[PDB]
């Protein structure tokens, strides 16, 4: 057949996502929300324990059973609660059992636009794996965008500091990534446990979530980004287990574009670092930015090549030593957001500085191809343009 495979493979993750976010369709009650909270925590522990990702089907079936039991011994007002959690529990149980019996084993390893679609998917997966550190940084980015651009979370400094020492260090990055996933799960547990009605009502910032919908998205998107990173790592391992040159770049326009996109930061990196530092100093307008630009012009002082490289690990070190203290002093801005973005670019540079793996110039004095018709302009016209 055709449709039965597509309906039998995309079952468990979408059903768990529908069943876990369908909680809290009601007033202040601990009865129905803590089930979905413990379900999301169990899914996070299953993903992060790296051996029980799909090998606790007893626990999944027992969670479905407890959900159905609560939905059948609990439930214009008595027509949506029994239709939400009843059907949700039944669908979850059916999905979990069916997937475990056939879909889980098959997935695990113990008009022709579809080929282009799959090739673009594989290439985006490859770039995600190469940019896994960058993807984690983008998760730090949305973290601070909820933290320092929407509202400071419950000791958000701890998570932004986990990010801060995760950025420049590759020995830290995976372990502090998993510890950040764990701390975000604990933060979501404490967030959904704080909306109670027995509260009897500056280093804590318990914001007392009123509407019981807005005080969860800053942790829901966090766990969703951690789960998208874990799913991208798992799909990268699965696609690895299944299934131009740096000197040939100047042969075709496509080859030049490919050698650009592969190495867009390679011999451009410190340039873009200086550019992002300049944009941050322009945008912040503070004496903290005055000291930042002082150290930036000090880094620029060592014009000679390889001198800056020595100071660049110390550059990342005082960058994180400045940014973490800045966030803690703001606790008790968007300028700090772009400063964290600059520190992220500088950490990426401090990573890829030491890449020790790795003359048709008179051709580029006349136009013999499109590549050199643009090459001559870049070499000569740009100087006049500047």
């Amino acid at each position: 057949e055709l449709v039965t495979g597509i309906y039998v493979k995309y079952w468990i993750y979408v059903c768990a996502g529908m069943f876990i976010v369908v909680s809290f369709a009601g007033r202040l009650v601990v009865y129905k929300i803590v089930y979905m909270f413990l379900f999301l925590l169990c899914l996070t522990l299953f993903q992060v324990y790296y051996t029980l990702w799909r090998k606790l089907l007893r626990v999944f079936w027992w969670l479905v059973v407890a959900y159905t039991m609560l939905v059948l011994i609990a439930v214009s007002e008595l027509f949506s609660s029994i239709l939400i959690p009843g059907f949700f529990l039944l669908a979850c149980i059916l999905q979990l059992h069916y997937f475990h019996r056939p879909f889980m084993q098959l997935t695990d390893l113990e008009l022709d636009l579809a080929a282009s679609f799959s090739a673009v998917l594989t290439r985006i997966q490859v770039f995600v794996r190469r940019l896994l550190e960058l993807h984690v940084f983008k998760l730090v980015a949305l973290y601070t965008v909820w933290v320092a651009l929407k509202e400071v979370s419950v000791m958000n400094l701890l998570l932004v500091v986990l990010w801060a020492f995760a950025l420049p260090y590759p020995r830290f990055r995976p372990m502090a990534s998993c510890l950040s996933t764990v701390w975000t799960c604990i933060i979501i547990v404490c967030k959904m446990l704080y909306q109670l009605k027995i509260v009897n009502p500056n280093w804590f910032g318990v914001r007392k979530g009123y509407p019981n919908l807005g005080y969860i998205q800053n942790h829901l998107q966090i766990l969703l980004l951690l789960v998208f990173e874990a799913v991208v790592y798992r799909r990268q391992e699965h696609y690895r287990r299944q299934h131009g040159t740096r000197q040939r770049l100047d042969q075709d326009l496509l080859s030049c574009l490919k050698y650009f996109i592969n190495f867009f930061f390679y011999k451009f990196g410190l340039e873009i670092c200086f550019l992002m530092a300049v944009n941050v100093i322009g945008q912040r307008m503070n004496f903290m930015v005055i000291l930042h630009g002082c150290w930036l012009v000090a880094i620029l002082t060592r014009r000679r090549r390889e001198a800056i490289a020595r100071l660049w690990p110390n550059y990342c070190l005082f960058l994180t030593l400045f940014l973490l203290y800045q966030y803690l002093l703001c606790l008790g801005s968007t300028n700090l957001i772009s400063d964290f973005l600059l520190l992220l670019c500088a950490s990426q540079q401090w990573q890829v500085f030491s890449a020790e793996r790795t003359n048709p110039i008179p051709n580029f004095i006349h136009c013999r191809s499109y590549l050199d018709m643009l090459k001559v302009a870049v070499f000569r016209y740009l100087f006049w343009l500047v």
